[PDB]
């Protein structure tokens, strides 16, 4: 898995030991840990397959980041806040439950100031609950000037230059993610490039290449949990999703000062380690290189998903319903192409 | 099925006999059979359901035509003369035979005169033999000047008339059909409006609604038998096709006068009658009236048909080859959409 737990500086100690880690079906083969110097983690960039990059001091200033530090500079905004009853948490497209009234939620959102995330935070701890929460907020310009030097001490000369060597469009977005011990954002593929910038705590990261989309069932694309995948990770209902028995992931631990490239359309399971603490990340989110001219075959495995997303999105408009384009599909091939 | 058969004028007997018609597993209802100045036609031909008009004089002219008048005034042209082993007769797209390297013909396309073709059929007949022609050839200009006056004669005041009420394209060609006793069109659709004008012998017309779609089984798009049925009417395999037992037809069966309106996207069996000699058939092809610019919902049955066959086509031009249609396909619904 994700080999040998490192060993911190100062003799203090492993960083994790495997009990913090989750148990699953599936075998999982370790992503690689490489510096930024090494043309290798170039390579793979260039290439689209994770890396952990170990020393790009991207987000060298937010390392000093927690509960306290950001309560007093992040400022008076509202954030995103994902309550959850278990570990699993359930994300949804809230737009898209106009079209799925037979889909409850269990992981509701609330907006609150980062006292009260923080108060309420406490409270569930000294209560010796179980509720669970997630904050997820997009850093915009309300927050606080310690904060903003902070951002502005971030690596930018070697994002930037990442941005342009592979092509990128821009920077859309940057999302703060303060989340429990035990915490899981269950399988799921983004379609932009992302830069995944630990800071506080650990986070186990397990990821699937676009190629095993027929292993990992996602829900419709109108579904309001579309990207997401079907499979029940802790409990996989082989009758229902049979390839999920051939899954096969890639693995990588990720700590304070470790950047973790996902690419797009690649499959992640991020879970906050057991019993680690609250666990600190930023993202990057860049949109992709555009699409080139000249059509090249064979086509790359995102680019057959992107087709399957596209024919149901349009078939969906076609019919003017997105629940008759199961039926039509089954219609299509049912005794004609399988 | 087709009902009690009709009794010929001057007390010339019956038409046809039970005996005649070949057997099938599954229920028929019979096709109106109307006077083009009955209302209840007109209906029929708006809302592209089929109708048998028994009064349109459409080829009055062409009554007469046997194959001693056809050869004398015909010409000198190519005619188009399909061969077959067996009464069930194999059309393909020969273009797309690039596809299905795998599919091997069994009957066979011959350019020949017209009286090859007849010199060719007495042949089979005196000698016992047991090969099946039928000669399926477009009307053009090199054709004798009897023929031609026979065709000025045809019912165009008509005809011209129901073109233009239904907004129908315009007249693309006449297909001259001449096919001996036994033989056997099966089932498939076309996407043209047709006029079915029989002329010599009668013909059994066995017609499925669009919505059938999933009841009869049509080859991929892609393939060679695009448009036909897999399903062998006479041997039908219900474990591969198991809305088969699900299929209901209309019925009936046209002689010399009559003409069937075939509507666009109909399902068609067509089967000359046993013993009964060789059969002709005028077809009119006219292009379906243009899609609306409204778009009103729920679609029509063979709306949905044209969907499913742009997503086959547009797939198969993206994915750069067609025999991975089949595999992406199942790719997006298995565990997804069924
Ligand atoms: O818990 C964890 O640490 C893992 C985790 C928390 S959030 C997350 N993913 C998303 O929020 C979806 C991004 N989808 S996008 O199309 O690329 C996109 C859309 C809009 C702006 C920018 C980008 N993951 O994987
Ligand atoms: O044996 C019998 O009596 C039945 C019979 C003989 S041939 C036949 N069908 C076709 O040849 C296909 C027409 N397809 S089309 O798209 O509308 C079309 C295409 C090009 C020009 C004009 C029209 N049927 O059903
Ligand atoms: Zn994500
Ligand atoms: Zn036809």
């Amino acid at each position: 898995g994700s080999g040998e737990p490192r060993e911190e500086a100062g003799a203090l100690g492993p960083a994790w030991d495997e009990s913090q880690l989750r148990s699953y079906s599936f075998p999982t083969r370790p992503i690689p840990r490489l510096s930024q110097s090494d043309p290798r983690a170039e390579e793979l960039i260039e290439n689209e397959e994770p890396v952990v990059l170990t020393d790009t001091n991207l987000v060298y200033p937010a390392l000093k980041w927690d509960l306290e530090y950001l309560q007093e500079n992040i400022g008076n905004g509202d954030f995103s806040v994902y309550s959850a009853s278990t570990h699993k948490f359930l994300y949804y497209d809230e737009k898209k439950m106009a079209n799925f009234q037979n889909f409850k939620p269990r992981s509701n959102r609330e907006e609150m100031k980062f006292h009260e995330f923080v108060e309420k935070l406490q409270d569930i701890q000294q209560r010796g609950g179980e509720e669970r929460l997630y904050l997820q907020q997009t850093l915009n310009d309300t927050v606080g000037r310690k904060i903003v030097m902070d951002f502005l001490g971030f690596n930018w000369n070697w994002i930037n230059k990442q941005q342009g060597k592979r092509g990128w469009g821009q920077l859309t977005s940057n999302l703060l993610l303060i989340g429990m011990e035990g915490n899981v954002t269950p399988a799921h593929y983004d379609e932009q490039q992302n830069f995944f910038a630990q800071i506080k705590g650990y986070k186990r990261c397990i990821l699937f290449p676009p190629d095993q989309f027929e292993c990992l069932y996602p829900y419709p694309v109108h579904h309001p949990c579309d990207r997401q995948s079907q499979v029940d990770f802790d409990n996989p209902d082989y009758e229902r999703f049979p390839n999920f028995q051939n899954v096969v992931g890639y693995e990588t631990v990720v700590g304070p000062g470790d950047v973790l490239y996902i690419p797009m359309y690649w499959w992640h399971h991020i879970e906050s380690l057991l019993n680690g603490g609250i666990t600190i990340t930023v993202n990057f989110w860049y949109k992709g290189a555009p699409t080139p001219k000249r059509i090249e075959y064979p086509l790359k495995a995102h680019q057959k998903v992107a087709i399957m997303r596209n024919i149901e999105k349009m078939l969906g408009e076609a019919l003017g319903n997105p629940q008759e384009v199961g039926p039509l599909l089954n219609t299509m091939i049912k005794g004609r192409y399988n």
